[PDB]
Formats: structure tokens, sequence, C-alpha cells
């Protein structure tokens, strides 16, 4: 297909329920809330989760998306040790200070940025000190390296043959995995010493994880669940985060309202005082301007999932083995769900969603296969906004009419959205 080229490709001509031929497998794309219902409602009943084999490869097979049955249920459960909202609370310090530093050293004095850029720095660098506590620079400049060279072979044709990207990106993973057992080894050891709690990242987390059996995670699935969980944390957090102020610029009045939220959150904080869990909830039109990037930009158009029964969606019937597909694109721009698909309204996300219909936004996903790090990403976001808000009185874009592109999944500023900067 063409993603980077067109979206939104859909066929008249045919039902919701159209079937195709998509990576040499039969899949019949279920548009409409109702197939979006059928699709990530029914899992491990009538369809499984089915990654095309190239990153079958590339994340290992023994990552949470990649595993299915109760392993995937046990690899939740590790994952909800540190995603779910009660642990979640205690890594915004951690976070709360990488953005506020990059925000003071690399955009405070400057008169003017590339958002994308910095934007891609910070997302990785948060993901190494929350994922493995790596803080040194160098290191994370080299992890960071080495998963874009990774990433590069996710898009790129699937031969493994001297001289390819899908050839290179399979000789980084070794090498990721090398470093990242070796880090295990080490964890484990600071563990014994008492020279590393089983909380402070995820590394413990997942290594002071046991099954209801008391069975820990195996090394591999650790390293394939740590790499299954990069490509999941970086180009997408960074689609929102690039996009929140270019969306901005062209509507003012929301920037004014996501201001006055930050401002008088502020305005009731001490000198000195970080940011709370409280105070985030407190951001709740920002969280609305987030979500109207995310309805307007999706980061992940839909996934795939395999008929594991034959299955009688309205009339047709989608036999076993068949692929099936769903896709943002068949609500988020449908004036038929938003009113004005082609205008930014935050205010379409009031009352904490109150009136968003079921099964119309799903930037996140839905049932069991849902994002593990949706709350990881709106923390990171709601954050960064607020920095730059505190640290910036207003912003002025380069190029206005700056366009919109992916290479080819992750929607992102065709330029890196350079802006002129204001510092309070
Ligand atoms: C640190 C950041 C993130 C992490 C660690 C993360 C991790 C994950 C994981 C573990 C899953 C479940 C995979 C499975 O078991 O099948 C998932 C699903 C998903 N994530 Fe993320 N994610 C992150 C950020 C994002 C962002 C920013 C978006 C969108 C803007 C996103 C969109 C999705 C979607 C749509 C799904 C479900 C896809 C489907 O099954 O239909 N994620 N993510
Ligand atoms: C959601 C999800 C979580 C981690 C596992 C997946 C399958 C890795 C492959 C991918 C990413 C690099 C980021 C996002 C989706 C799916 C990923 C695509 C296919 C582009």
């Amino acid at each position: 297909n063409s993603l980077e080229q067109f979206f939104d490709e859909r066929v008249k001509k045919f039902g919701l329920v159209f079937k195709t031929s998509l990576i040499g497998h039969p899949t019949v794309v279920l548009c409409g809330p109702a197939g979006n219902r059928l699709i990530l409602s029914n899992e491990e009943k009538l369809v499984q989760m089915s990654w095309p084999a190239q990153f079958m490869k590339l994340m290992g097979e023994n990552s949470v998306a990649t595993r299915r049955g109760e392993d995937h249920i046990v690899m939740r459960s590790a994952l909800a040790g540190f995603f779910g909202p009660g642990a979640l609370q205690s890594y915004i310090g951690k976070m709360n200070t990488e953005i506020q530093s990059h925000i003071n050293e690399k955009w405070k004095g400057k008169d003017e940025v590339n958002v994308l850029p910095l934007v891609r720095e910070l997302v990785f660098n948060i993901s190494a000190i929350l994922f493995f506590n790596i803080y040194d620079k160098q290191e994370q400049d080299r992890l960071h390296k080495l998963l874009e060279t990774i990433l590069v072979g996710s898009f790129a044709l699937p031969i493994d043959l001297p001289g390819f990207g899908f050839h290179r990106a399979l000789q980084g993973r070794a090498k990721l995995n090398k470093i990242m057992l070796s880090l295990i080894k080490k964890r484990k050891e600071d563990l014994q010493s008492g020279s590393a709690t089983a909380t402070q990242d995820l590394l413990s987390v997942l290594l002071t994880f046991r099954d209801d059996k008391g069975t820990p995670l195996t090394n591999d699935e650790i390293l394939d669940n740590f790499s299954s969980l990069l490509h999941a944390s970086y180009d997408t957090t960074t689609s929102p985060m690039a996009l929140i102020f270019k969306l901005l610029s062209s509507n003012p009045e929301c920037y004014q309202k996501v201001v006055q939220e930050q401002l008088e959150i502020l305005s009731n904080k001490e000198e000195g005082e970080e940011i709370t869990w409280k105070d985030l909830k407190a951001m709740k039109y920002t969280w609305q301007v987030a979500q109207e990037t995310l309805r307007m930009f999706p980061p992940v158009f839909g996934t795939f999932r395999k008929a594991i029964t034959d299955i009688q969606y309205d009339g047709y019937t989608i036999p076993k083995g068949w692929k099936l597909l769903w896709t943002t694109y068949s609500t988020h721009p449908k004036d038929l769900y938003f009113n004005e698909p082609e205008k930014f309204m935050p205010s379409r996300f009031d009352q904490e969603g109150k009136h968003v219909a079921p099964y119309t936004f799903l930037p996140f996903g839905g049932g069991q296969r849902s994002c593990v790090g949706w709350e990881f990403s709106k923390m990171e976001i709601l954050l960064f906004v607020h920095h730059f808000v505190k640290t910036f009185s207003s912003y002025t874009p380069v190029d206005p009419d700056e366009k919109i592109s992916g290479d080819p999944l992750p929607p992102l500023p065709s330029k890196g959205f350079s802006i002129k900067l204001f510092p309070r």
C-alpha cells in the first residue's frame, strides 16, 4: 500500500466489511465501530493477534505482543507492575526532572529550535532512565542510534541479505540484545547487593516478577519485551509531542486555554514545589488537546488480527486463517462520528470524553491488546506542555504552511516544526 502517500482509501464499491489481499494474506477490513468492536472485543475467542513475520524476527517471539493466550495475560500482569496507574505515579518525578532539564538545557536559551529532533531525544532518554536507569548521555545516544537502525528494518523489505536495511536492523537487534543481557546480569547482582530496588525501573519490575506458580520471566522474554516496548514507545509518543504545538499555533484560542490551565495550576503551587499526579489530573483541557491531535493524526492507523475460527459477522463468513484489519480512518476522520472532522476541536473530548461515541476514538486500540503505555505517553505529553508554557510566554512557527507526512507510518512535521522561542 502507500500510507506515506495517501490515507483513508475506502471503497463505496463494497460494504464496510470489504475483503482484500494484504501481505500475501486474504484480509477482510471490518470498517466502522461495530467491526472495531468485533475485532478488538473478541480476542482469544474469534481472533488472535497476528504480526507480520518480518516484525516477529525484529522484536522476538517472547514479547507481550508476540505471545498469545495465558502467557500474554501473565506478561501484561508483569507490565501492569510498572504501567499500572498506581505504579506509574512512582516514576513522575524522574520523568518530570528529565523533561524540565531537557527544556532548560536545549530550549530555554534558544531563539529558534527544530522540535522533532529534541522530542525524539527526550522521548528516548525518558525510556532509557525509566526502563534501564541509564542516565549516561553517551550510553543513551548509543542505544538511541541502535534503535533507529532496527526501526529502519521494520518498514524496509524483509531481505536478510548483506547490504540490506532489514539485514542491518537484525544486526542491531543482536547488539541491543547483548547490551540488554549485560544490563540483566549487572541488575541481578545489584539487587542481591542491595544496590538496586525492585521498583526503581522496568528492568527491576520484570526481573522481580513471578507467575502465580512462582515461575520467573526468562531473559529472552525480558529482552523481547524490552525490544517490542522500545518499538511502541519512541516513534509513537514522538508524533503527538511534535504536532501538538503545530496545531495549537493554527488554533491560538486553544493554546490560550492550555496556558490558562497551566498557569492556574502553578498559581496554586509554591516555588520549587514539583508537579504532582494531582496537578496532572488538573490538566484536563491540555489532555483534550492531546486527544484531538491523536484523532486528526493517529500515530497508529490500525492493526491486524488472525481468524482463530470461522467468523459470521453480518451475513458474510470470515473463515479461520483469514486476516482482519481495523482502522482509525473509519471513524476518526468521519463527520458521522466527529462533526467538522477537519476542524481542531479539543471540546470534542469535554467532560472526560463523556460525549465520545463507543469504538469511534481508538488512538490506543481496545480489548486485551490495548496500548500498555498510553498513560505513560499521556504523562510525558502533559509534563512536556507544562514545562514549555512555564518557560515560554509565546512561540512563532517559522513555516506556518509546513506540511505533515510519514516515512512511512509515524505522521510528523515534514520539516521538524522549527519555531521562534519567546522566553517568559
Ligand atoms: C512508552 C510508550 C508506549 C509503550 C511502552 C507502548 C506499549 C504497547 C503495548 C505493550 C501494547 C500491547 C501490544 C500487544 O500486547 O498486542 C500496545 C498497543 C498499542 N499501542 Fe502502544 N505503547 C506506547 C505508546 C503508544 C502511543 C503513543 C500510541 C499512539 C499514539 C500507541 C498506540 C497503541 C495501539 C493503537 C495499540 C493497540 C494496537 C492494536 O492491537 O490494535 N502506543 N502498546
Ligand atoms: C503497539 C506495538 C507495541 C510494540 C509491538 C509493536 C507490534 C511493534 C511494531 C510497531 C512499532 C514499532 C510501533 C507500533 C506498532 C505496533 C507495536 C508497529 C507495528 C508500528
